[PDB]
């Protein structure tokens, strides 16, 4: 009718632990102050990720525990400002340019994979048939259905780390270098004479990085990757003794 | 009034076995990390096709009881950069090419036919009347239409691999080929004094691949196929004798 | 106060037959894999069409039943790869180029009015009234709108059908012919001294072949019509003898 | 208090007849197939509001009826293929032009205002008042709101009749005529020197003619016009004899 | 506590007529259908209007009764077609020219205005308060909230009727005038030398008199306003003599 | 426990009056029809808005009371048809110019903040805890967000001023002018010669201004803004002596 | 079975205070009358962030209150108008230019993160498991929920500072400057011999600015930030003594 040692296996096996979410710290690409916002945001959304995957693996344990009292219930159990714009320019350049979020994107997008490949301890019973069966294996599927969508929200927080590199990779290929505003401000102190002719290109820089760094600070601007908690193990009492 | 034999040959008839899911295994179209992730979320999004449908055969096995007790209650029953250049055109050239994608959408395009095809077993009585034939006709429509669903899913994953197929196709025709790059590395390394003169055409192959690549990770991140389990059979409890 | 004879009438007029839908085949436009899964999409179609409309005539003959009953309750009853593109250019043109779709599609588009035009046995009743005419009229107009529906269903597939032709003629007249490709073919072969010349002409022909291969697996892949199994019918046991 | 004479004037007011809906035929514009089923779907349209009116009347006599009882509760009362395209274009001119649609539309178009004409019969009592006049004015209500309803379906119908026939007028517009195939047909017998010349005009005159076609096989297919059953009239039973 | 003047007050200013609708009478843009219909279709919505107004009126009435018995429950109160084109020609232009339907939305729109500026007669009480006085606010307050309403019903006719009549301003811009139409058929009568010069403009004044006359028969169907039926005023009985 | 005083200074400081809303009176941009409704309409909506700011008042004193009755519970308390285009023109430029609007606008925006910036009043208590403090913090509460909800409808109001003036600068800039006008006048009256020359001018003059009076009758249609009424206070009865 | 120690440590880490919202008073970017009014609302949604986490803090004062109650349940605790358009530009240009808006938006952008990372005091607990723990636990997951909202809010607040100072710094680039004003004046009053030739050019001048300033007071109005009240803490009374 029901076998215990099935009921004790699945028990072990919920309760075993599932593989470790990645540690990469995702630097800032430079040192402007949408990409520092962007790179603590992305910190701060791995660490809630990582404490409600700790949460989800008390509540396995909780799991665990209520199986091995089913179990238990059967039987007994055992005028040029060049300094403003070389220093945006500056300020673009000198970072770790994206190397450091493609390898955080790519940990969390190979944790999606790792945690859709483990789902295999939360299938049904084979031999055992009741009521209690019905309630253990539906608790069994929310566990199941819950973290199917903690590895959805890890590949979408791998995709928001690969859209802040590539929005990097775009505003350092848009904006205009630092070598040549420096070569621009030499050509302005060198000849007063070309004074009416290399400003309206000097302009056109401004207008440029303008361009650049509103598309940054509007861009860069992430949404916080809240989970939710995982739900709740049933509770089966154990028996009383008779 | 009511025809036992009808109920233990339909009961006989929902407890045969269906066609077996095809079990191609899809391998990376190319060397880049996104077409190995979507690679393997096909072959998870198959592993979970597989687990469910042999859950759905469990739960026509139940109904195929219930029948049986349905029928016993009647009767008795018996400064360029082109080492990286040419390393991104070399990861993207060294595959399959998607021809085990072509054959993985076929296989699973064919089973939505095959799953289509065989929704006979699950057609309503004609000779038993009553109030339990209107409960075993309502869970044999709900596994119908579990089938239909698990068929239409198929054939949405089927859809998923071909366009990844489709989307390796258009990066490898517009990606720049190695030969390319390698001759211009050649034609770079003879003569510097068309410095001035084939940078222009290197860096323009640099901006195209820049194109492609982040094409490619955003369009090969394909979402998972869950598909629900199936419903369960209804519980005719076998009767009491007398 | 109530006609028997008009009861009796309608109960003989509601189980009268209606038309037979068509019994079409549509067989495939061409040889490609899209076009024979479309084919097999509106075959399995047209079967569980015909298998709701038969059902739907049991419905109507119980429903038939139920209104003799009511009638007797008041009184006493009675490098080059030219191989893979003119094989392409054959598969698609091998076919019956989709004659036996609009073939298909104008029956089942017939089907449509013949279907509206003969809900006139779901009519209310003119000299009966009372507290069962009520519940028998709601039956009637449960089963006139189920027809209705399953007409507009009719109507649905055939312009399935018929979406699917006229993507077949689209894609024959975009494709490049076979016979272009085989004089192109032995035009390569005949003289190499314009294998520079022809070459990027056949590359186009690659480009705009898989431009319609591409358009052909996304856009034939049809989706199932699965229609309503037919509502159930009032059941009025026949009066107890005194 | 209560005045009866009110009562009996209104209930002989709504019991008058209304002004019968209109009797033309809609005649086919062609003999193509999407215009003949155009035409059967606006007749069955037509048919289908002519039962539901007759069913509004009865419903109207049965209120009128009510109304009566209410009244006497008070008181005592007393290789060119050119024999298709020269087909197409013969089977698309053979026909009414559209003139009878545009006789359909303008008398159902004229029934709406005619409909909306005549709603002053349910407006809400005078000299009634109580707990029966409030059910009353809400029977009147829900008449005259479906009365509006069956107006504004009539208008529908006007507009899908007049937008066939405006399809036509495109149609044949667009369309190459008849009698310029005959005469590129009588140019290509009598002249093969300019069989290279002509060649790619036919091959035009076939692609028009193929745009033409797929739009009035998707655009001449009209979805019915199905109208809601009249709501039941309130039923006020006679007073006891004392 | 309570006094009873104010409410006496209160009554004779809700019992107070407000300000008549306009009965301007919209008369036909010109001799088309289609603008006969619309004008038909303002004539009857501002009848509609009308009758709901009076309907309301007698609803403030019995609010005002209403009114005056909670005030007495306190204390004791004392080849060439040429004819049809110069036919449409003429019809089009044989009209008022929407002169008076420029003077109908004038009046509608005032009269909105009109019946915004006198919703100060339903405010609140200021010295009554009770059990009673919440349920005359509620019910002064959806009298207030129907007025409300019904202006912004005015407001939307008169906007339909200035519709119609820029509509009609397009169609008489847009289409070809009548004296230009008639010296054309003198041109073609005087000389038919000109047969093949003057027919392509003849039968580009056929095209765009197609385009006007569609686009009125399309544009100029109106929908009709009808509106809400007065909410019932709270009935709140004499009290009984002791 | 709880000190009445503190309930004694939150009623007086709810009670204390705030600041007046602005009496500015907008005049008509010009002498049109739909700018002199306009300027109607946002008269009428700023008399709706100052009556539902006093009903808002004496809701404000009745919870006054309200709190002063719950300190009172605890302790004891002591041909050129010139003529129409100049007088178009003329009645376009005889007004205000939207200067007045300009300044209805700037009051009505300032009255928002001035209407956030004292919700201070309707914080929650510090030393009052029990049953009845809860429910007076959710009437502040609820007055605190219909305050805030009559700051947003004065900006809108406030918006809907500043786009009647906007768009009278635009129909002032667009339309063409007087002094124009008179001068083509007698253009037209001193030389006939050249009749054939400025007319198609003037029919241009005619053009563009149809333009801007219909813009101005399509955009100057506001819609009002009718304001909640203020929510209910709180009734809490005066204790009964002992 | 419970700890009461942790539960005393973590009743005084959420008594703990957060860090303090910054103090910095965004100033206009110009005198124009909606940057001042822009400022203003930024100045009034920082007083409303401000005010509610004061709210939050005495909430979480009263949910650390209920936790000691929780704890000591267990045991015992211890006709040039050059003066118009040289007044709007001096307007536009006699400010801040958005370095005060830079300043605030940092802080409140900073202060988003700050939130976020000291949200660690609402875990759950470990030692504790009951029916009260999990009441504490759904207060404490409600606080954090607040706080991340009030986070979210604060970001959004810093979003619009930023807004308001790039429209500002677009404002000033598109707007004709002051100085080129005085010079054209100067033109135009030194040589009236090329009042036909600058005129159209000063008339240009007023264009652009009437896009400038039309464009300031449509986008510099801002929506206020009106955050929610913090949730209820869950009261816990003292024991009784024994």
């Amino acid at each position: 009718t029901v076998d215990q040692q099935e009921i004790l296996n699945r028990a072990n096996e919920v309760e075993a632990p599932m593989a470790d979410p990645p540690t990469d710290v995702p630097i800032t690409p430079c040192e402007l102050t949408a990409a520092k916002n962007a790179a603590q945001q992305l910190v701060l959304s791995a660490d809630n990720m990582r404490e409600y995957l700790a949460a989800g693996a008390k509540e396995r344990q909780r799991l665990a525990t209520s199986l091995r009292n089913a179990a238990k219930a059967y039987g007994e159990v055992d005028e040029p400002n060049f300094m403003d714009l070389k220093e945006a320019a500056r300020k673009l350049e000198t970072g770790d340019q994206g190397a450091s979020l493609a390898h955080f994107a790519d940990g969390w997008n190979t944790f999606n994979l790792t945690l859709q490949g483990d789902v295999k301890r939360f299938r049904g019973f084979d031999n055992w048939e009741g009521d209690a069966a019905t309630a253990c294996e539906a608790s069994l599927d929310q566990q199941r259905q819950w973290i199917l969508h903690m590895a959805k929200l890890s590949a979408a927080m791998a995709k928001q780390a690969q859209y802040v590199a590539q929005l990097h990779v775009w505003a350092r290929r848009e904006h205009p270098t630092y070598e040549d505003i420096v070569g621009l401000e030499r050509l302005y102190a060198e000849n007063p004479s070309a004074r009416d002719q290399i400003l309206p290109v000097y302009a056109e820089y401004q207008q440029r990085s303008e361009k650049v760094l509103t598309e940054y600070n509007n861009k860069a601007a992430l949404e916080p990757v809240n989970p939710p908690k995982p739900p709740p193990a049933i509770k089966i009492d154990p028996p009383p003794p008779p």
